């Protein structure tokens, strides 16, 4: 029997996934989690109590953006062990694809959360390998399903390019993409472009977007944007077909933005 059930926060979530709980913890018809350390825990008393005493009321780490209560944690694996373990434990509930939860030394954290007066509430995270030898930016990237489709996931995508642009590189997100993923992804890449093409070879909005052309492409493909001329992909777009597909409905709704001034990071 597997973990099929959480309680973290004031949420109770159903799994989609198996994740490797210990077995004992597996057995038991709920798992409680602790939203601010994420310690997980059998029974509703031993949550109960340890709420009472636990400290935390943010993730570990550093924060590394702030506005409003928009809040982002840099949590580097090898000097929040356990948490980034736990953290991996809970995300592989919702990610089939992701294998990798007890060796997480190799990575680092952003954690997202909203904030209240109680404290800094955990709305989902993303991965990152320190030295990416594949040019991925992106490693796992999870959002709680309570806060699905409203806007945080895109935030954090668009997080993860303004920590490659500061770091003077293009990135792309490790494959495969869970189904909500790929959406969220080809969401983001048509927003970015398409507002960049109204304000450009493949080559500079990549620059400007760390986008890499690749995805580039492929999204510039599926808006029918992309001319072929010997061996060479071409933008080829009217400022009138820019707009048509720009105010269409799925761009309606107003993002959580990224606020590079708010955004205190250095690149490694
Ligand atoms: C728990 C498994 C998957 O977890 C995720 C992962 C990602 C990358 C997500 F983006 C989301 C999510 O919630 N997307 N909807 S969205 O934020 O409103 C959005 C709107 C427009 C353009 C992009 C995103 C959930
Ligand atoms: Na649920
Ligand atoms: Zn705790």
């Amino acid at each position: 029997k597997y973990v099929d059930k959480i309680h973290i926060g004031n949420y109770e979530i159903d799994a989609w996934y198996f994740s490797p709980f210990p077995e004992d913890y597996g057995k038991q018809p709920k798992l409680w989690l602790c939203e601010y350390c994420l310690k997980y825990m059998k029974y509703e008393k031993s949550y109960r109590f340890h709420l009472g005493q636990c400290q935390w009321r943010q993730p570990p780490g550093k924060e590394i953006y702030r506005k409003s209560n928009i809040s982002v944690h840099e949590v580097d694996g090898k000097d929040h062990k356990i948490y980034c373990q736990n953290l991996c434990l809970l995300a592989k509930l919702f990610l089939d694809h992701k294998t990798l939860y007890f060796d997480v030394e190799p990575f680092v954290f952003y954690i997202l959360t909203e904030v209240d007066r109680q404290g800094a509430h955990i709305v989902g995270y993303f991965s990152k390998e320190k030295e990416s030898p594949d040019g991925n930016n992106v490693s796992c990237i999870m959002i709680l399903p309570p806060y699905q489709r409203r806007g945080y996931g895109r935030f954090l995508i668009a997080f993860s390019y303004e920590l490659s642009k500061l770091e003077s590189t293009v990135g792309s997100p490790e494959k495969p993409l869970s189904d909500l993923g790929k959406l969220s992804y080809r969401s983001y890449w048509s927003s970015v472009l398409l507002e960049n093409l109204r304000d450009l070879s493949i080559k500079d909005l990549s620059q400007m977007t760390s986008i890499t052309q690749n995805d580039i492409i492929s999204t510039l493909q599926s808006l029918n944007m992309v001319k072929y001329w010997k061996g060479q992909h071409v933008i080829c777009v009217t400022p009138k077909l820019v707009e048509e597909h720009l105010k269409s409905a799925q761009y309606k709704k107003p993002p959580i933005t990224v606020d590079s001034v708010c955004l205190k990071w250095a690149p490694p």
